[PDB]
């Protein structure tokens, strides 16, 4: 279910540290080149959504997490 | 308008490059470390439209093209 | 892209936002056809619902650590 | 980009999504802080639910008439 | 979420957005390729057309009832 | 994120689209009440566009040279 909650354990903060660390390193020298303006703003909000998948896509990886907390 | 389309010279194209390039490593990097499934699907998805934004901020960047065709 | 690991005041907030969602979603879901509408309802609820527990999940009081990268 | 005329049937099942929806909605907003994650969560549901509708609209036996165009 | 239940003069702006839309999408469609870009072009479309549309519908004088 | 450098065929046809689209969105534009529907409608139609001058700008024949990175 789209409602389900990982508690996810060192291993998917472990993922999820090495992939947020690289998407921030990138997003920095990327924001650094661009202009201020809505296009920098809407890229920097369409990563934000974009990082939401990628670090559920870890936190749900077999192993990365202990437990589901299931709702209903 | 929306519409504009930016004639992009070298600078422009250099800066896309270093964009797109940085984007591309982190982007192969975070995906080697997703499991396949939807999430990671979406992520990607989602990372193209972010990165319409970014290079759109670049090509219409000051100095970074030469001239701009408009329409009606 | 800080990463909030909710404490249990968070776990429970969380736990009232999605039980009240899914609860909502099951209704509405039992009356609509399938289909690609029913599909893309069920999509964009899952991008409503990633804001809304980040909301709940960076509120002052309901996480034990903010991890910044 | 259809139009959808709906029946007595297919308004009374708009009007029990949207509710259900809305009751939903104000219960998980009053638990979120004000800020972006908020006001996110507001916008995806709105796009949520025009899919949610047409899937209602388009329902079999819940229709007077869909103009095409 | 409001409802809006759109009078004659709604319905008769409505078509006119419409068809508008649609006539441009379908010269346009005519040239793209098939594939992915193509296909999201649709869906994105479809999107601002629900927004377009309740702006239409929500319009002062096009609508008879709103249900709230 | 491949880069297309459209030929003149590949600018053709990005004028004939972005042409026609443009004339119709000012035509809709101009039926609509300002306000947070329209300005959605115009960002909803700006990323509509991005998508479909990339398949003009990658269609066979359509470029030059793709840069890859
Ligand atoms: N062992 C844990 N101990 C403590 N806290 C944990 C553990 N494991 C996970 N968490 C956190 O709780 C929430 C989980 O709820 P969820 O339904 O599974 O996640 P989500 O839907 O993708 O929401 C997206 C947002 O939630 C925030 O906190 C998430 C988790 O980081 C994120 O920062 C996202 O910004
Ligand atoms: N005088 C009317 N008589 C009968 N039916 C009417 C009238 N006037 C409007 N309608 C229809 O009611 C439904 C609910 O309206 P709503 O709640 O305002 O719509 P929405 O949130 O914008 O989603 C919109 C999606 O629903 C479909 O049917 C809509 C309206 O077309 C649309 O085609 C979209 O696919």
């Amino acid at each position: 279910s789209m409602f389900d909650t990982h508690l996810v354990n060192q291993q998917g903060l472990d993922d999820i540290k090495l992939i947020k660390s690289t998407m921030q390193k990138a997003a920095n020298e990327i924001l650094d080149k661009l202009p201020e303006g809505r296009e920098k703003s809407v890229f920097k909000t369409k990563l934000e959504e974009a990082m939401f998948f990628a670090t559920k896509a870890a936190a749900s990886k077999s192993g990365n997490y202990d437990k589901i907390i299931k709702y209903g």
